[PDB]
């Protein structure tokens, strides 16, 4: 427990944001004590912003030079002088207020300096804004209109399509409409962009469109690009996974099984070619322990930002120092730096903990504590999920003063490794008694059953099919699960192994359907 006065002493970090919020929750936040305190707020986002906004409510903020123009409403913007009628103006719902007559004095005003104005003004005066800045190719006022509202749908000529991915907007406006099955005359038109035009996440996206349209030869020349263009090895076997389930090229498979990323495509890739599994790392540091606090939050906090600002040069003295037993997870998170992510690192720390469930379970448990913490001990995420399980505190203090009603239950017992792999031990339990696949279980670990129950209740998600369930896992829902999934999948696949109680990768995708 850490008073405010406290917690102003230490740096600005997730940790301090953890233990203000838990003020905050319990409402040990005095509106005196709330005055400086957004300065002490290292991520001031989501439940923390909206606790500290019922003590102290945000009056800003409206830049000064153009507070005039905000006084202002639709019925006056004609007293306002050119320059607050233009800032007016940058608002699709302010236009949409707007009476036609004066959105049609309004785009005679701005035709020659803002032609892009009088677009919008005059789309507006028609019952479908969306097909008259289409008629125009206005590619940004169609991005425009879309983030006003997702619910235009027309179709796009190849010309129009064409143009939209040279815009920031089109990668999140692609992304959406495809994943989440809507706008269907935009996702059908994007069937005609010309893989030229598009890379990366993009592009494999597009691939995955052509695919639930069956437009197998464009799907592949879509992924083709892709893996041209990806950055990161891992996606850029999924891309080459795909050219090869779609063109059968063994080359592309060849390619795949020598991947020097450990993914599920290309561990699946090495299994069909009957090529060796991948070396794994073994560290056994003789060192049983050093000064180094692995229950302090703060310290983790402090020591993180040093590793993730460490040249190649500190890398290795932060090396030699955490070259321990006790820190191990500190350590392995450091090669894995040092190293430029070459190798891997599959840790079983605290093992004691775990040795007597069965080896599928433990491997489970591993793989989710990979993925959700890098097994430290006191990790804290964006939105406070705690240690290396990565339990929210809703769900922590269900399961530890409800359900196992520990005496004295704290939240912050989640830092603890021993109450983290009970917990998680307990937790995956539940799930695998309802969901089976480890790839099922990491979807609800993350995103929850209600979500994971929903999506494998559509007639369209994990049935079978030509291209199942590859097919299926790229289009789960929400992008944090769906990678999750994937990465969870492949850490399972590693730590049955290295407990000799392999499975094959085949029979998990098998189970899928
Ligand atoms: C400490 C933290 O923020 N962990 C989150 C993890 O972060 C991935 C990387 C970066 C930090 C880390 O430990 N692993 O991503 C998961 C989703 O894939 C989340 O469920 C976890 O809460
Ligand atoms: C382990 C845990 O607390 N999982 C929950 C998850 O927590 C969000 C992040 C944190 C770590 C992670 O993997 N997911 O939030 C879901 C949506 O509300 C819940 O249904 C899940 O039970």
């Amino acid at each position: 427990q850490y008073s405010i006065e406290k917690l102003k002493k230490e740096e600005n970090s997730l940790a301090k944001d953890y233990y203000i919020y838990r003020l905050l929750e319990k409402n040990k936040i005095s509106k005196k004590d709330a005055q400086d305190l957004n300065s002490h707020i290292f991520r001031y986002i989501g439940k923390i912003k909206s606790e500290l906004e019922k003590i102290i409510p945000l009056k800003p903020y409206i830049n000064p030079k153009y507070a005039k123009c905000y006084t202002y409403t639709a019925n006056t913007i004609l007293d306002a002088n050119l320059t607050c009628q233009s800032v007016r103006l940058n608002s699709l719902v302010f236009i949409a207020s707007l009476n036609s007559k004066d959105r049609t004095t309004l785009a005679q005003t701005f035709k020659n300096q803002r032609p892009d104005l009088t677009n919008l003004l005059l789309a507006f005066n028609t019952s479908d804004p969306m097909s008259y800045i289409v008629q125009k190719e206005d590619i940004n006022g169609f991005f425009k209109l879309y983030n006003y509202s997702k619910k235009y749908d027309l179709d796009l000529n190849t010309s129009l399509v064409n143009k939209l991915p040279n815009h920031i907007g089109f990668k999140d406006f692609a992304q959406n409409i495809i994943i989440k099955k809507e706008n269907p005359k935009f996702r059908h038109s994007m069937l005609e962009i010309n893989p030229e035009n598009v890379s990366e996440d993009s592009a494999f996206y597009l691939g995955v469109n052509a695919l639930t349209y069956d437009k197998t030869e464009l799907a592949y020349d879509f992924f083709k690009k892709a893996a041209q263009s990806f950055k990161s090895q891992s996606n850029k076997d999924n891309a080459i996974f795909w050219m090869w389930l779609i063109k059968n090229n063994e080359e592309d498979l060849k390619t795949l099984s020598q991947s020097s990323s450990l993914n599920i495509y290309s561990l699946y890739a090495k299994e069909l070619t009957n090529t060796p599994f991948p070396k794994i790392e073994s560290l056994n540091p003789s060192k049983k322990k050093n000064n180094f606090n692995m229950q302090d939050p703060f310290a983790w906090q402090k020591i993180n930002k040093q590793i993730r600002d460490a040249n190649a040069s500190q890398l290795d003295v932060l090396a030699k120092e955490f070259d321990t037993q006790e820190t191990l997870p500190i350590y392995a998170y450091i090669l894995e730096r040092k190293n430029n992510f070459k190798k891997h690192y599959f840790i079983m720390p605290y093992y004691d903990n775990i040795k007597d469930y069965n080896k599928t379970r433990q491997a489970l448990i591993l793989a989710i504590a990979r993925q959700e913490s890098r097994f430290i001990p006191t990790a804290i995420s964006v939105s406070y999920a705690l240690g290396m399980m990565q339990f929210m505190p809703f769900l922590a203090n269900h399961i530890g003063e409800k359900e196992l009603k520990i005496p004295n239950f704290d939240q912050d017992f989640m830092f603890k490794p021993e109450i983290a792999y009970y917990f998680g031990n307990y937790h995956l339990n539940y799930l695998e008694s309802r969901l089976k696949s480890p790839l099922f279980v990491a979807y609800a670990y993350n995103g929850g059953i209600g979500f994971t129950n929903r999506m494998l209740a559509r007639n369209d998600m994990f049935k079978t099919g030509k291209f199942e369930p590859f097919l299926s896992m790229e289009l789960v829902p929400y992008q944090e699960s769906r990678i999750y999934g994937k990465k969870v999948l492949a850490n399972y696949i590693v730590y049955r192994h290295l407990l000799n109680d392999s499975i094959k990768i085949s029979d998990i995708f098998e189970n899928l359907i």
